[PDB]
Formats: C-alpha cells, sequence, structure tokens
C-alpha cells in the first residue's frame, strides 16, 4: 500500500509538486568514479589503512589535520576538482532546474560536481564547503582556490605566502561550523513540496534529521542502494524508496518523467 515511482514522476509532471528540495551524498558520485564513505570493500572508511591515522574519520578532522595535514592533501590531490565528471545523476539535478522545478539541492559532497554540472550557486547549499576556496589557518587571509591547487597537485603543502602558516581548503571538516547558506534549510523545508534523497546513509547529522523537517504530506524518494535512516525508523506514509544502483534509479524515474532524450541530449551536449 505505497506510492510508487511512477506516482512520484506523475505529481512532477502534473506541476502538483515543483518546489523539489534535494539532498544529496557520496552515492552519487560513486558512478563518477570517487569512491563512498561507507561502502564495505570500496568505501573511504575502509581503505585508509595506508594513511598515518588514529581512525579513519581522522583525515576529515580539524584537530588531527593541525598534528598533521599530510593525509588530507596526500588524498586531495586526487579529490581535487578537474579529474571526475558529473554522471547522470547530476545532469538529472540539472534537469530539474532548468525546468523550474528545484527549490535547492543542499550537498554533503566536496568534490563540487553539482556546480560542475550547472546547477546555479544560489540553488545550491554546500553543506560541507568547497575547494573553490581557500584560507590560512594562522592569518585568515582568503586565497584563490585555484592557487592552492598549483602546490596540492605538485605535491606541496600550501603555506600562505604572508604568514607560511598551512593554507586549507574551505571543507567542512568534522566538528566545525556548518557554511552559512545552511541557514537556508528554515526557509527551504517547510515550502518544499517534494524531497528526493540521493545517494546518502543518513548517517551524519544535520542531514538525518533534514529528512524530517518536510511537512507530514510532503513525499519523500529514496534512490539509494539500501534504506536508510529516518526512512528505515520513521517511515511515512507517502515515502518511496527506489532501491539499487543510483543511476539505474534516477533513469527509471527519468524514463517515467518523459525526460529520457532530454536527458541523452543534455549529456551528450555537456560530456559527450
Ligand atoms: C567528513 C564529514 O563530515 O562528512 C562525510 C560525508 O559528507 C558524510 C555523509 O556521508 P554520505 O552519506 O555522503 O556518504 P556514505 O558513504 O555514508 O553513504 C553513501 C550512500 O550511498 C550508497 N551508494 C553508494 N554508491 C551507490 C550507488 N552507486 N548506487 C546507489 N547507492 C549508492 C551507499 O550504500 C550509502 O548508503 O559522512 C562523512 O562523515
Ligand atoms: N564525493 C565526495 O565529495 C565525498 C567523498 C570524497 C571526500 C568527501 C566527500 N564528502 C565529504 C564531506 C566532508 C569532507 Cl572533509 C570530505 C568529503
Ligand atoms: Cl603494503
Ligand atoms: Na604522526
Ligand atoms: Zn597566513
Amino acid at each position: 500500500g505505497k506510492l510508487s515511482l511512477q506516482d512520484v514522476a506523475e505529481l512532477i509532471r502534473a506541476r502538483a509538486c515543483q518546489r523539489v528540495v534535494v539532498m544529496v551524498g557520496a552515492g552519487i558520485s560513486t558512478p563518477s568514479g570517487i569512491p563512498d564513505f561507507r561502502s564495505p570493500g570500496s568505501g573511504l572508511y575502509s581503505n585508509l589503512q595506508q594513511y598515518d591515522l588514529p581512525y579513519p574519520e581522522a583525515i576529515f578532522e580539524l584537530p588531527f589535520f593541525f598534528h598533521n595535514p599530510k593525509p588530507f592533501f596526500t588524498l586531495a590531490k586526487e579529490l581535487y576538482p578537474g579529474n571526475y565528471k558529473p554522471n547522470v545523476t547530476h545532469y538529472f539535478l540539472r534537469l530539474l532546474h532548468d525546468k523550474g522545478l528545484l527549490l535547492r539541492l543542499y550537498t554533503q559532497n566536496i568534490d563540487g560536481l553539482e556546480r560542475v554540472s550547472g546547477i546555479p550557486a544560489s540553488k545550491l547549499v554546500e553543506a560541507h564547503g568547497t575547494f573553490a576556496s581557500a584560507t590560512c589557518t594562522v592569518c585568515q587571509r582568503p586565497f584563490p582556490g585555484e592557487d592552492i591547487r598549483a602546490d596540492v597537485m605538485a605535491d606541496r603543502v600550501p603555506r600562505c605566502p604572508v604568514c607560511t602558516g598551512v593554507v586549507k581548503p574551505d571543507i567542512v571538516f568534522f566538528g566545525e561550523p556548518l557554511p552559512q547558506r545552511f541557514l537556508l534549510h528554515v526557509v527551504d523545508f517547510p515550502m518544499a513540496d517534494l524531497l528526493l534523497i540521493l545517494g546518502t546513509s543518513l548517517e551524519v547529522e544535520p542531514f538525518a534529521s533534514l529528512t524530517e523537517a518536510v511537512r507530514s504530506s510532503v513525499p519523500r524518494l529514496l534512490i539509494n542502494r539500501d534504506l536508510v535512516g529516518p526512512l528505515a525508523w520513521h517511515p511515512r506514509s507517502r515515502d518511496v524508496a527506489q532501491l539499487g544502483d543510483v543511476v539505474h534509479g534516477v533513469e527509471s524515474l527519468v524514463e517515467l518523467l518523459g525526460w529520457t532524450e532530454e536527458m541523452r541530449d543534455l549529456v551528450q551536449r555537456e560530456t559527450g
């Protein structure tokens, strides 16, 4: 006795849902070639034995970064924007934006692929910050994101040209304050008429709890390998779970929306 994925498509087609709030995590970028955290076998938290860490979470903790920033920058050579491309998941969200349906996209990812896919900054809440800008950890001087990359790609720990203190990209490490734009969740979540949650385990707060901030009649559509978080534990009557690979699930929705040729055209134009 549940809504189907077709029911969600048909709400969108009818513009009965036209203020969509989306929440994403690391699962949406595995198809682009970036590991997630928690997937058995391939996740970061399963495969950081080599790094100089007390435990894997440490690489993304501000305290440990001060001790040794090397593991973080070693790893960020890779993760640094330029070398991965958005996938169909990202371009679907672009298409939602272009059709006037996207209220806001909240991302936990630092890969920057939402911006890469053409989502305007005003539509985006990068809840864990960005590599696009950087900041001295001693003097607070801001820097050209790009300038820091020069150093990172050439295997050097970025130091301030002024105080020589370590320059850190504007990423929210563990325990750190969320970015200023995160405050938009108070205007957004009550206004949302559909919530889409893609590729996240919903293990970390505040995202786990935002899924409960939408009004009780709002459908929640999960596209993800597993049923997770508040959707597993506190199901609501208009929840839909499309479980399986995220690209498959998005492609199923896109087909039900009638957008398949538009998405093919989009993707070919952008990346093909
Ligand atoms: C360091 C920090 O503060 O923040 C990071 C991160 O932003 C935060 C949230 O983790 P996040 O929820 O983003 O990542 P996780 O790695 O915790 O969750 C990824 C979710 O995506 C699913 N998944 C991965 N690939 C998939 C695929 N191809 N198709 C379908 N599902 C797939 C995977 O099963 C999991 O549920 O945990 C970490 O603590
Ligand atoms: N695809 C990603 O962006 C994921 C996987 C790459 C590392 C990463 C992600 N999300 C993060 C959130 C905070 C911090 Cl410090 C790191 C990450
Ligand atoms: Cl070895
Ligand atoms: Na050490
Ligand atoms: Zn400095």
